[PDB]
RNA sequence: UCAGAUCAAGAGGUAAUGAUUAAUAGAAGCAGUUUGGGGGCAUUAGUAUUACGACGCGAGAGGUGAAAUUCUUGGACCGU
């Protein structure tokens, strides 16, 4: 009794998308991501709001009844970040205790074989 | 003839018969073995960032000190 999805949790600054698929990812399930729970722009990065809008996936795909699944943490780096936020795996404890059962867990952020250029012009971010 | 001098000697014979070193200077070579993101021209690969095409999804998303500008004639963001 092994059926499997995939979490995706593209754990960015400033929200966290728990956006499960099937196993191909063409056939997506409960779109939840941090940003549709709390509106104050400012907290959506919070690992609470990954902390509940992870399990409130957790839910939904008992609908279908998807027992197992795999994780696919994202970054969001491009030319950009490289490494997950703050709410990055307070969504995988949320999921974990919330009846599931997890084996895979990957680092699926892509980095360039160099970036193109990035925001800022070469004294960036002053103040 | 001596010819003050001055050109060339019967040249085949008698002279140790004549070219210093090779610079922990340089240059050039090599049956030389290589070595280096050196320069030129072709060839070719890598993910990424876009922009679009399909398809699923559903109301958010960018961003920030907090914001707003901005992107959703929902089909965006996201997943592919």
């Amino acid at each position: 009794e092994i059926v499997f999805g995939v979490a995706h949790i593209y754990a960015s600054f400033n929200d966290t998308f728990v956006h499960v698929t099937d196993l191909s990812g063409r056939e997506t399930i409960a779109r939840v991501t941090g940003g549709m729970k709390v509106k104050a722009d400012r907290d959506e990065a919070s690992p609470y709001a990954a902390m509940l809008a992870a399990q409130d996936v957790a839910e939904k795909c008992k609908t279908l009844g998807i027992t197992a699944l795999h994780i696919k943490l994202r970054a969001t780096g491009g030319n950009k970040t490289k490494t997950p936020g703050p709410g990055a795996q307070s969504a995988l404890r949320a999921l974990a205790r919330s009846s599931m059962k997890i084996g895979r867990i990957e680092d699926v952020t892509p980095i360039p074989s160099d970036s193109t250029r990035r925001k800022g012009g070469r004294r960036g971010r002053r103040l």
